[PDB]
DNA sequence: ACAGCGGTTGCAGGT
DNA sequence: TACCTGCAACCGCTG
């Protein structure tokens, strides 16, 4: 027999996976002719690379285990092949006698050059390759082409384009494999029968002391359970307005589907389809940009602008990005990174992020504004790096785009609007329950100064069990001064950019 | 040409 | 409640 291979990278699901389904229907169309190998390639070198935190490793570990469990139900399994694609594919193309390889496409620069190299190797070896665009509802290439060769840079124009595009069929889970014995062992499997088994926690998480509570388990099964639980309250879904959801509710005010959508545990096209069905049923409903469907479209929007710019994740060489003379400040960056800025709202958020790997969108706004244009005047690239480490939903395009938005570098330009690290959280948490949870050293402070503890006398600090400078830091900057100076810096940078433009 | 419009998610003070 | 203003004036899109 010859081998059909599906290569999982994102798209870590069985549902709505045309690349995977193509392999399974091809096998059942010619029973006895093929072996099927669903694979994930794991480079064991990067397990101690600092840009992937322990919480995201755990999520991947859990996702891979779920994916194996689901493939087992189809008379298959997951093969987790350790190595780099450049060495792995030449070996397995030969040893498995591979006839066809499928995978879901990705727009990220690294994957573009990785996949081009894979396709070059395949054509040399006479392996067929079939790729599918299913990570996004709309194909960025088609959006850009429909918009005369340019990515739309405003949301309303983007919507106007995608309304003209067709949405492919959402697929179910593939068919069970018929007449599919286990493939014969290759050289690697002959030495170690467990060589391609799912990695353990010990194998994947090198820094387990960095793990926090497992609030958001990995995998497609959890993705679908979580979505279905979200979709149950159709009134909540239909009337959803992002701006009215709280950043500092102890329980998430939004769906927390982002990690599942990032990994492909949940199909964005399926989620889109389910929401459309609800909106048809609910006469009173919100519209984009603020609706739940609108949030999915924001994801589509950023994927499209990112697709057209390999430098999307930096300032220099990035066609969208305002050139702003951000400053280096190691100490302030470290304080922000570790939630020791001395603004309890900011610190609470940065601590929740590190511990749990998800923070609400407007919490992201608050800390990202603070780091960049609002207060510290540090580049959004530094914030991006920290988020990249700590977020379960770390997404190249989404992280870059939203960091440019919040820094008023691209897409958003009204830099006069500046979040207050003192006032913003009060609207939705006047008692400061969120701060009391994530900055417990301040948990006895009255609500009157818990957002602004510098207003407390020394005798009051002592009475509250937390003395500033000892038990919680002094504030690293004075918001009321620096944000006004930074508005002027922003205006000056915009002028310089206009002049070049 | 350039003025006017709308832009997911500002704050403070006011009704 | 949910909206109003002044603050000071940005960008891309439109005609
Ligand atoms: C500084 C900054 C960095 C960010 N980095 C990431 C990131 O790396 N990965 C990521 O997925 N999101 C990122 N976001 C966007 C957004 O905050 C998250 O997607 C959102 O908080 C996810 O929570 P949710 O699933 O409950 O969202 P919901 O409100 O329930 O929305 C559902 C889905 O829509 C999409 N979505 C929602 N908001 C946005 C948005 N503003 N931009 C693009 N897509 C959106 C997500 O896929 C999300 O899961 C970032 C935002 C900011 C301000």
């Amino acid at each position: 027999r010859s081998t059909l291979v599906h290569w999982f990278r994102k798209g870590l699901r069985l549902h709505d996976n045309p690349a995977l389904s193509h392999i399974f229907t091809a096998a059942n169309a010619a029973p006895g002719r093929y072996f099927v190998r669903p694979i994930f390639i794991l480079d064991p070198g990067i397990l101690d690379w600092m840009q992937v935190g322990a919480n995201r490793w755990r999520f991947l570990q859990q996702t891979l285990e779920d994916l194996d469990n689901q493939l087992r139900k189809l008379n298959s399994r997951l093969f987790v092949v350790r190595g780099k694609p450049a060495e792995v594919f030449p070996r397995i193309f030969k040893s498995w006698r591979v006839e066809m390889l499928t995978f879901e496409t990705d727009i990220e620069p690294y994957s573009v050059t990785r996949d081009a190299a894979v396709q070059k190797l395949a054509k040399a070896e006479g392996v067929r390759v079939e790729t599918h665009c299913s990570h996004t509802i709309y194909n960025p290439e088609l959006v850009i082409a429909k918009n005369l060769g340019k990515a739309p840079i405003t949301y309303q124009k983007f919507l106007g384009i995608v309304e003209q595009l067709k949405v492919p069929k959402v697929l179910g889970v593939p068919e069970k494999l018929k007449n599919m014995p286990t493939p014969p062992k290759d050289e690697v499997e002959q030495k170690d029968s467990a060589a391609y088994d799912c990695p353990t926690m010990k194998q994947l998480v090198k820094r387990p002391e960095e793990l926090g509570p497992n609030k958001f388990p990995g995998g497609e099964t959890e993705a679908l359970r979580r979505m279905e639980e979200s979709l149950k309250d159709e009134i909540w879904v239909a009337r959803f307005e992002k701006p009215n959801t709280a950043p500092n509710s102890l329980e998430p005010s939004t769906t927390v589907l982002s990690p599942y959508l990032k990994f492909g545990c949940l199909s964005a096209r399926l989620f889109n389809q389910k929401l459309k069905e609800i909106i048809k049923r609910q006469p009173k409903h919100s519209q984009p940009p603020v609706s739940l469907i609108g949030q999915l479209m924001w994801r589509e929007f950023y994927y499209t602008v990112a697709a057209a710019e390999p430098n999307f994740d930096r300032m220099l060489g990035n066609v969208y990005c305002m050139q702003i003379p951000w400053q280096e400040h190691p100490d302030h960056l470290e304080a922000w990174t570790h939630g020791r800025t001395g603004y309890p709202f900011i610190d609470a958020i940065m601590r929740q992020l590190r511990q749990e790997g998800w923070i609400h969108h407007l919490a992201r706004h608050a800390v990202a504004c603070f780091l960049t244009r609002g207060d510290l005047w540090i580049s959004w690239e530094e914030g991006q790096r920290v988020f990249e480490q700590l977020l379960l939903d770390q997404d190249w395009a989404l992280n870059a785009g939203n960091w440019m938005w919040l820094s008023a570098s691209a897409f958003f330009h009204q830099y006069f609007r500046v979040y207050s690290p003192v006032a913003f959280g009060k609207k939705t948490d006047p008692q400061g329950h969120y701060i009391r949870k994530y900055v417990p050293e301040l948990s006895k402070y009255p609500a009157g100064c818990i957002y602004e503890p510098w207003k407390a006398s020394l005798v009051d600090q002592r009475a509250y069990g937390c003395v500033l400078g000892t038990d919680y830091p002094h504030r690293i900057v004075k918001h009321e001064v620096v944000h006004k100076e930074n508005i002027k810096r922003m205006g000056a940078a915009y002028k310089v950019n206009r002049e070049v433009r």
